[PDB]
């Protein structure tokens, strides 16, 4: 592979970095803005609306060699629990590869679709792993590299930086405090998170907000990630209040890298029973789920166990378990707050790629820019003996569907918390396969009502073996949909096996793109559209893009937010 | 990017001048795993009969060309594991574009042979619509003054050198006359005369006596001369085309010819729909005894219709065992009762030492003694073990049994036994039909992990008691987080084990999750030479002369890395850029000292 790569810098490389001189820079730009105004659920009675959750995840295993816009690899870190996350930190950086590292565009897009701000990484490594004081001194030069950090974030389109100083005086310490204050003064409406490590004298992790580290939070940073070795956080909460700062800008670190759900934690020291606070929660390396597994299925099973709990139901969490799950303390958030809302249950990778329920490529692929907004609840069912999981065997658009299967001798599955204003012309649409001939009803919940309305669709269409129902919602114009769900009824078979490959609320074709065959060993550039597809006549899908370009008789189409394709621009 | 040895394939004129000693790939294509004799059959299914045989026509490799000789760094590969319901395997391959004479690849011959299943190569004369040429048929049918057929000799030479058990002959090329037909019959008779004992020649029901392609779907007067002609044996068996409703008249005609009706294999085409294939089972298995044997066309549907190893394996279970998921309890009223409904499972666990590590033939990772020695995807079906006779038979609990590719002791897989088991509740899983003589110094060993601290007991059945004996081990060892038990069987010397099982008890947790990575009842450092592999100048081969397989490790900054495995006499390595370590593992998986190669 010789295509564009996600960026990473040593301080002296960054200082002379310019987008216009960097052939990979345009491929590393995100074109999916941060979704504002997420809406929270209320399924878990224990969950509080005070604490936030930061995730420090190695969304790419390595700093270097990361393709800008996806790769032909099924097993990739397709993290799907954005709904329990308030802030994502791209975990990366090393002495051998580069210490300043922005998130890759594919991951920025996925984060942004879910309304989660994502931060780049500034990592001053420990000296035992090749860390150098020089790099720290270079970054702290005063009269430029803070300006450069802010430039990278603006150009690539991410939301700030995580600063992690781990390289082993007071002059340097004070210069760091000035660097951080400078950032605060110069940043846009952006987050700067600092790791609890270097103290006032210049490395002594406090595991709390204390006198030694308080000057790193006039004000100097948006938050602090607290080191792991604590038993109680009340002191940090009290001191934060004394400083006139929210205790919830403090993120009490938990190291889950090695053991994940088997990590021992003193939860009561962070979440006192029948009590508020003490602080927010910082997760170090939840990508445990991915790095400790060999297969997509096991990876996804572990993420469920980690974020939801052993119950497998976000509404019925067990707070006395060794791992109650993140759903036990944190409301799920949803970016399904705008019409049109459209999902195809795309997990961000596949063993195959489908268009209208037909395989258009048999190759493995990942492109997290194509990951949809996935269900708020994993999983809430009523009735029957059924399991809900993602399937990479069947897909309507992309590489995955939602599978709902098992025994059914009435059953419902509640999928989405939403905030969708209904107007005339708005319709509900959904597309599924059924192996035992059972129909699949849609469910929708209206604001001011606590029960879902389950109905059969009005108009049925058959698309390559898939059934697509349409349900006009003109009768509820002026109302707001607050939930989405499905329902089914058992037949003589006694079995149910559904694959659902799309779900949408709204209505609607984009113009053929002006595509220019250009040099990188090629680069297509084109300038309402969800993503672009590049077919090859043999038709075979050879590329997808959510940006303004792709590196590869060709046919290029723009798909709208509703997934209506444009006429294909032919190119030779 | 692969520039190493490839599995062979030929057009008739390429075969004609083929010589093993000149072919750089030939030594890589030799199977070094002999056909296991004397399989033992189970009796779990009351309906199953012992008369009918089953032939499988499987595309064990999706393509004819580009098939690496000894495996590849690819997890998703056709790792067929229902050898136990198969009597004969036909390697499905050949095309007008790639080659029409195609032997099975060595990895697939090994796996077949480990399970006591004869495996046949393919000779495919394609329909003219798909590039078929009468010339190819005419070339194969060339005859010396001798009366000999030089290309028949070549078929026998290939089978002998590569070590497989015969040929499937499929004549689908239109435009042949009665003279061609008689020459084909003479070619087939010549094979019967010259073949080694035990070699099998199967003929497709296609070209009739006139030369015309008119599939009969039965044994009839139009095709009988391709099986038997008076007292002349023409072929060992016939694969009957798909369009039949009843086979009684085939059975009757076979008897009139003095041949077993079970040398006739009634074709069922399952390529597109697998378990959803409509079949008139009654027309084959009536009321008494089966009319004929069964021919399954493309059961590799399970692989080719799936995207992932897990769904592939689930489909094979549904296909071969049926919707019950229990070979002992099939549903004969189902549209698909499964193969276990009619066929006894056979086992080759008939010899001490019997050793398995539940290696499915591929993995996402490779382990040695419970530690990952390579994180790369791999397949090498030469390493596929003899897997459980029964998929699956359990008693008690709420457990599921499946293969896991997340955990492994040796190779890329383990047997996962997991779910709910309430405190004090007992559960058993019966795995193997066996025939293992116990003598002094014989022991049972098994290696597992338990995620909720339940112990795993072994089960063994003695001839011919009906109950399994469930006992805890006696000597425990901890190996990289895995527990290995040893149970001496000196107390039962002179007895024969006829089955193997496992058992567990539920604890306070109410949950059980086992991964079992070895089960067993029961070398010198390899002399290694670095040799040129002529077609690839930047490549090498290691050649050496008791041993299950060889493992090739290379030194890294991160510890030893597994870079190759071989069940033959050699291995090809691309781009060797280096210190290598080659060990021989015994049948008991005792490793030799490593031979160091620079
Ligand atoms: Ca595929
Ligand atoms: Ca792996």
């Amino acid at each position: 592979y010789n295509g564009p790569l996600s960026s990473h810098w040593f301080p002296e490389e960054l200082a002379q970095w310019e987008p216009d001189s960097d052939p990979d820079a345009p491929f590393n730009r995100s074109h999916v803005p941060l979704e504002p105004g997420r809406v929270a659920n209320r399924v878990n009675a224990n969950a509080d609306k005070d604490a936030h959750l930061v995730s420090l995840s190695a969304l790419n295993r390595h700093t270097s060699g990361v393709p800008s816009q996806g790769a032909p690899v099924f097993y990739e870190n397709t993290f799907s629990y954005w709904h329990y996350t308030d802030l994502m930190v791209y975990w990366a950086g090393s002495a051998g590869e580069g210490i300043i590292v922005p998130p890759s565009a594919d991951v920025i897009d996925a984060s942004h679709r879910n309304g989660v701000p994502i931060l780049g990484n500034v990592f001053f490594p420990p000296t035992v792993y090749g860390g150098q004081l020089e790099w720290l001194e270079q970054m702290l030069e005063q009269e430029p590299l803070a300006d450069k950090l802010l430039e990278v974030a603006d150009y690539y389109g991410f939301d700030g930086w995580f600063i992690n100083q781990e390289t082993e005086d007071e002059g340097t310490a004070e210069a760091m405090q000035a660097f951080l204050v400078y950032l605060q003064e110069q940043k846009p409406e952006m987050h700067i998170m600092w790791y609890d490590s270097m103290i006032d004298t210049g490395i002594a992790w406090q595991n709390h907000l204390t006198d030694r580290n308080k000057m790193y939070l006039t004000r100097v940073a948006d938050s602090m990630f607290l080191n792991f070795w604590w038993r109680d956080q009340r002191q940090s909460n009290e001191l934060a209040q004394a400083l006139g700062r929210s205790p919830y800008d403090l993120y009490a670190g938990v190291d889950v890298e090695a053991r994940g759900t088997s990590t021992p934690v003193q939860w009561e020291g962070l979440f006192p029973e029948g009590e508020k606070a003490h602080t927010s929660l910082g997760l170090y390396r939840p990508d445990w789920a991915f790095q400790s597994s060999e297969t997509m299925e096991a990876f996804y099973e572990k993420e469920l166990q980690f974020w939801v709990g052993s119950t497998g139901n976000p509404a019925e969490t067990d707070g006395q378990s060794n791992w109650p799950g993140m759903a036990h303390w944190f409301p799920a958030k949803s970016t399904a707050t705008s019409v049109p809302f459209v999902t195809h249950f795309n997990t961000g990778s596949g063993a195959q790629f489908s268009a209208e329920g037909k395989t258009v490529s048999e190759q493995e692929w990942n492109n997290r820019s194509l990951q949809d907004v996935l269900p708020t609840w994993r999983w809430i069912q009523h009735g029957g003996d059924l399991e809900a999981t993602f399937s990479w065997e069947e897909a309507f658009e992309g590489g995955s569907s939602l599978q709902w299967h098992g025994s059914l001798a009435h059953a419902q599955i509640e999928l989405y918390q939403t905030e969708l204003p209904i107007s005339e012309g708005t319709s509900l649409t959904w597309t599924f396969k059924s192996e035992h001939d059972n129909d699949l009803n849609v469910g929708f919940r209206l604001d001011g009502e606590e029960d879902f309305r389950y109905v059969e669709g009005e108009q049925r269409e058959s698309i390559n073996g898939w059934t697509q129902w349409t349900l006009p919602l003109d009768a509820f114009a002026g109302q707001t949909i607050t939930g989405l769900a499905f329902a089914a009824e058992g037949n003589e078979t006694g079995l149910a096996e559904f694959y659902t490959g799309q779900l949408a609320v709204g209505a609607d074709k984009p113009a053929a793109p002006n595509v220019n065959v250009r040099q990188y060993g090629i680069q297509l550039v084109w300038e309402n559209v969800h993503h672009y597809r590049v077919y090859k006549e043999t038709k075979e899908l050879i590329g997808t893009s959510a940006g303004d370009r792709i590196y590869i008789r060709l046919h290029i189409e723009a798909l709208s937010e509703t997934f209506v394709p444009s006429d294909a621009r032919m190119i030779d």
